[PDB]
C-alpha cells in the first residue's frame, strides 16, 4: 500500500501542474517544485481536448491516457481522482466515483450551486467506505493553521470582528479573453467568487466560523468586458453577534491584502497572506469596561509555502487516508460551506437585499439559471 | 471690522475651549464678545474665570444685545438648527457645530434659510478640513492627477470609550438626546471628511448595532457599504469597543492609492500608467506576472499633526474673515448636510435592515427615530412639518 495512483481529469492548467508534481517534473528554472509526495503516483491523464492528449503523448509517452474520465475509473490504473475540469463537473464526477466505489478528490470549488453539493455530501455519506476530499490546499499552510489554532484556543475569547481587503490578484481583459469557460455564467457560475475567492472564503469560514447573514455588493464587468462579478464587497454577521466584511476585485493594480481579526482578548492583522501580527491585551476588553503600550504584547508569525507545496501536501494526506486511515485536513464535506457562501454572496448580489445564509437553494438556482439563459453561452442547469 | 466678537451658547466642554482659545485662557480677526449657558454652574465658572465677559442665560438675549457678531452653537445638536434658523432671520452670523443637526429635515430648513439670507455668514465647525493632511488628499483626488476614485475604505476604531466615559453626560449617546451614539458623536468629522474627499454616495448599506459591548440604547458598531454615481464603491467601520483600534483610510484610483494610518501619515501611490491603460495594452501573462511578484508605482509620503487649538482657531479665523472681507469660508453651513445625510441614511438602513438610496425620506426617518425617542422615555419626541 505505499502509493496510491492518481488520475488527473482535465490536463489544463492546475492538471498539467500536478502531473508534473507527480511525476517529478513540475520544475521551472527559476521555480522549485515540490518533489513527489511518497504515497503518490500519476496512474493516468484524461482530457477531451486532442491538443491536451498530444501534449500528453510528448511530456507523459508512457502514462495511459483517456479521453473520457469514465473509462479511466473503470480502467483500474487509477485508485483515486482529481477533477481538474470546469467547476460545473466537479460533483458530477464525485458522485458518478462515489457510487463506483472511487475515492475522488475534489477541486475547488467543490460546486456551483449548493444543491449539487448538498447531493454530493449526502452520496458521500452513503458511501463512507469511499475517501472523499476537497483540494483546500490553503489549509496546509501553517499561518492559516496558526490563526485558526489561537482563535478556536479561545486564548483571545471570542471574535468580535473580522475584516479581510484581498484586491492584489490583478487580471485584465486579456487574462479574461483566455478560457472561454472562465468568467461565464454557464461556464463557471461566476467571476471573482467562483475563482480566486474560494480558498480565501473557505479559510474566513474556517477561522472565524460560517456567517449567519450575508449582504454583498457585487458589480458585474468592473473595468471588464465580462457579465460576471469581479468587485465584491460583502458584509457578514454571526451567530455570537460579531460583524465580518470582506472585499476583492481583479481591477486593482496595487491591491491590499489585509486580514484583520479583532477579538475580545486581542487583535489579529495578517498581511499579504505571509506574516501575521498576533496582539494579545493584558486583560479582555470586557474586563476593562468593569473596571470603571504595556497593555498589549504582540507576537509574530511568518511563513511562505513554495510552489507546489500545498497541492502536493493535500495529495499526500489524501492518499495517506485512503492507506492508513490519516484523518483529512480537507473533508469533502466541508466543501459546501464556501459553496454556500459564495451562493448567498451572489444572491444577496442580485437581490439588492440581506439574506439569511444559507439561502434557499432552488431560488439561487433559478437566479442563476436566467443569468445563464441570457448569456445563451451555455445550457441551463437542473 | 478688525474683529469678529464671538458669542458661545454652551460653555461645556468644547464651549470652554473655545473661550479659552480666545481668551488666551487668539486668532487675529477672533474674539470672544459673550458667554451663554442655562446651567447655573457654569454661570458662576463663567463670573470666576471670564469675570469682564458679558453672561446671558438665553442665547436669544445675547444675540440682541449686539455685544457679539457672530454665534458658535456649543450646544446638543437638536439646538443646532433651531439657534441657526433664528440668526439668520435676524441678520446674525452662526457658526455652526458638528454635527450640524440630527435630523435632515431641519438641516435642509436651516440651509433654505440661509440661501434666503446670503448676506449673513452660514459656516460649520469642520475643523478637520484645516488639516494640511486631509487638504493634501482632497488636493490630488480634486485634481484629477490619479483620475477617478473605484474604491474608498476607512477602519477608525480607535476612539476606545468605556462604559464610565458613556455615564459622563446625560444628553450624549441617548436617541432622545443625541439622536445617536457614534455616528452622532466620534463619526461626523470623518464622515464629512470621506464625503468631502471621495463625493457622496449614492446608495447605503449599514450594519448597526446598538449596546455593542455597552450600556447604552445607541449605536457604537457601525459598518457601512456605500456606491457613487461614477460606480465607486466605499466602506466606513467604526466601533467604541476596540482596545486597540485600526485608524486606516484607503482610496483606490484609476492613477493611484493612497493610504492614510493613524491619521497623521499618507502614503500615496502613483502608477506608471492608469489601470484603464494598462487593460488597453491587453499584455500577456508574463507582463502580468512582471507585474505582481515597485517598477509600476513610485511612492510620495506625506506627514502633518495639528496642535492643541490649531483647528478651531483656524476656521473662527477663516469664518470672521468671510464676515470681514469676503475671504470664502473651508466649511460652508451648506456642507452639513453631506454628513447629517450620510449618518441618517446609515442609521434607517441600520434600523430596517434593508440598502437605502441617499439620501432617505426625511419623515421616514423621523419617524423611526421619534419611535426609539418614545421607547426610550428620556426626552420628549422632536416633530417637523
Ligand atoms: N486548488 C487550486 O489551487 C486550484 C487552482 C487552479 C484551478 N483549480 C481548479 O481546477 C479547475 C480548472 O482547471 P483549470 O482552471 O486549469 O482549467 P483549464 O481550462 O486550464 O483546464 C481544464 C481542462 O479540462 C478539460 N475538460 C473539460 N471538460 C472535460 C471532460 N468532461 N473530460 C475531460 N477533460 C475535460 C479541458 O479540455 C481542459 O483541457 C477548476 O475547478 C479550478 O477551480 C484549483
Ligand atoms: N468641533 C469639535 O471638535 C467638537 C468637539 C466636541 C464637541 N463638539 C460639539 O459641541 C456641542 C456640545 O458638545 P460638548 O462636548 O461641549 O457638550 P457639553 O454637554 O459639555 O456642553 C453643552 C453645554 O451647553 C449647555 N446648554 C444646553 N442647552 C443650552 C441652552 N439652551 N442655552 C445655553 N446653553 C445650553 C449645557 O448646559 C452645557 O453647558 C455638540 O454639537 C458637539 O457635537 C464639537
Amino acid at each position: 500500500m505505499e502509493k496510491v495512483r492518481y488520475g488527473i481529469i482535465g490536463v489544463g492548467n492546475q492538471g498539467g501542474a500536478y502531473a508534473g508534481f507527480l511525476t517529478g517534473t513540475g520544475n521551472v528554472p527559476g521555480m522549485p517544485a515540490a518533489p513527489c509526495p511518497p504515497h503518490c503516483a500519476l496512474g493516468a491523464l484524461c482530457d477531451i481536448d486532442p491538443q491536451k492528449e498530444e501534449m500528453c503523448k510528448e511530456k507523459y509517452p508512457d502514462v495511459p491516457f483517456y479521453k473520457d474520465w469514465k473509462d479511466m475509473v473503470a480502467s483500474g490504473d487509477v485508485d483515486a481522482v482529481i477533477t481538474t475540469v470546469p467547476h460545473y463537473l466537479h460533483t458530477e464526477i464525485a458522485i458518478y466515483c462515489l457510487e463506483h466505489g472511487m475515492n475522488v478528490l475534489v477541486e475547488k470549488p467543490a460546486g456551483v450551486y449548493a444543491k449539487s453539493v448538498r447531493e454530493m455530501n449526502e452520496c458521500a455519506a452513503a458511501h463512507p467506505e469511499v475517501t472523499f476530499g476537497i483540494m483546500f490546499n490553503q489549509r496546509t499552510n501553517k499561518l492559516y493553521q496558526k490563526i485558526r489554532e489561537i482563535v478556536a484556543s479561545g486564548e483571545l475569547g471570542e471574535i468580535r470582528r473580522s475584516n479581510w481587503i484581498i484586491n492584489n490578484w490583478y487580471r485584465p481583459d486579456s487574462y479574461y479573453r483566455l478560457s472561454d469557460w472562465r468568467a461565464t455564467w454557464g461556464g463557471e457560475g461566476g467571476g471573482v467568487l467562483v475563482n480566486q475567492a474560494p480558498h480565501q472564503l473557505d479559510l474566513w469560514q474556517w477561522i472565524c466560523g460560517i456567517p449567519t447573514t450575508v449582504y454583498a455588493n457585487c458589480i458585474n464587468g468592473s473595468h471588464r468586458d465580462i457579465a460576471v462579478e469581479n468587485d465584491v464587497t460583502v458584509l457578514t454577521e454571526y451567530e455570537n453577534g460579531a460583524t465580518g466584511s470582506f472585499i476583492t476585485c481583479t481591477h486593482d493594480l496595487l491591491g491590499t491584502d489585509r486580514f484583520e481579526i479583532d477579538l475580545d482578548g486581542g487583535k489579529i492583522v495578517v498581511e499579504d497572506s505571509k506574516k501575521a501580527y498576533i496582539y494579545r491585551f493584558k486583560e479582555t476588553e470586557t474586563a476593562v469596561n468593569a473596571r470603571d503600550d504595556k497593555m498589549f504584547e504582540v507576537e509574530e508569525f511568518e511563513n511562505t509555502d513554495g510552489w507546489g507545496y500545498q497541492h502536493t501536501t493535500v495529495m499526500e494526506n489524501f492518499a495517506q487516508h485512503i492507506i492508513d486511515g490519516t484523518p483529512l485536513l480537507a473533508p469533502g464535506s466541508d466543501g459546501i460551506n464556501g459553496v454556500r457562501l459564495a451562493n448567498a454572496i451572489q444572491l444577496s448580489g442580485w437581490t439588492g437585499e440581506k439574506v439569511a445564509n444559507p439561502v434557499d437553494e432552488d431560488k439561487y438556482l433559478a437566479e442563476l439559471n436566467k443569468r445563464i439563459e441570457a448569456e445563451g453561452k451555455f445550457p441551463v442547469r437542473e
